[PDB]
């Protein structure tokens, strides 16, 4: 059986526990993370010198990084309906992926270390304000997609790249920070709500 490990309350993990439910995959999880049991022994630094959640372990197969995770997955279990094979239409997924990763993740970091973590480290008003500021701009551009499309972040049907958005949305929508009106964010939100999955790993409580 796949094994997962990873505390559930990790965004990144989250990511591939959505990604193992909606494309039917049973799988075995493991706490490891902060909070939960730590990952900077021997065992799992051989896994992930990172040391960082999420990993998995598909029989002999270790792989680390979650959206090369979620990627891996939607390729090896029948998720071509999930994340396309063309490559125009998996590009269009691609996009939002790893800019969900490169760009709007990164712009999140201090305000919500501060905020939601209540990190001890990070405790600088004008910092937790810059970061809400670049986060809100970030955010405004997925307003603007939505807005386009009027229903998933790259097109018409759901794809793997609104695992890594609607869950990059949760943590805005529950990061105790002033937000402006994004009206065709939260239509996004309702319409995933249909999702059982979305459900139980993205719009749960759990920022
Ligand atoms: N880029 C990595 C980031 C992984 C990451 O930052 N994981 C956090 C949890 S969301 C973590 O393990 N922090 C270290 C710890 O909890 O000890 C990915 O997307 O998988």
């Amino acid at each position: 059986m796949l094994q997962i490990l990873g505390k559930p309350t990790s965004i990144n993990v989250r990511k591939v526990l959505w990604t193992c439910a909606e494309l039917g995959l049973a799988f075995e999880r493991e706490d490891w993370g902060a909070g939960f049991r730590p990952t900077n022994v021997p065992e799992f630094l051989a896994l992930n010198p990172n040391a960082m959640v999420p990993v998995i372990r598909d029989g002999d197969f270790v792989l680390w990084e979650s959206n090369s995770i979620i990627r891996y997955l939607a390729g090896r279990y029948g998720g071509e309906w999930l994340y396309p094979a063309d490559a125009r239409e998996r590009a269009r997924c691609d996009q939002w992926i790893d800019w969900q990763a490169s760009e709007l993740n990164r712009s999140w970091s201090y305000a919500f270390l501060a905020l939601v973590r209540q990190s001890p480290a990070h405790r600088d008003a004008q910092q937790i304000e810059a970061s809400r500021a670049n986060w809100a701009k970030h955010m405004a551009i997925v307003e603007g997609q939505l807005q386009r499309t009027g229903a998933f972040i790259a097109g018409d049907a759901f794809s793997l790249a609104d695992i890594p958005i609607a869950l990059s949305i949760n943590r805005w929508l529950e990061t105790p920070i002033a937000r402006d009106d994004l009206p065709a964010v939260d239509a996004y939100m309702t319409r995933l709500a249909s999702r059982d999955a979305y459900r139980e790993y993205c719009r749960n409580g759990t920022p």
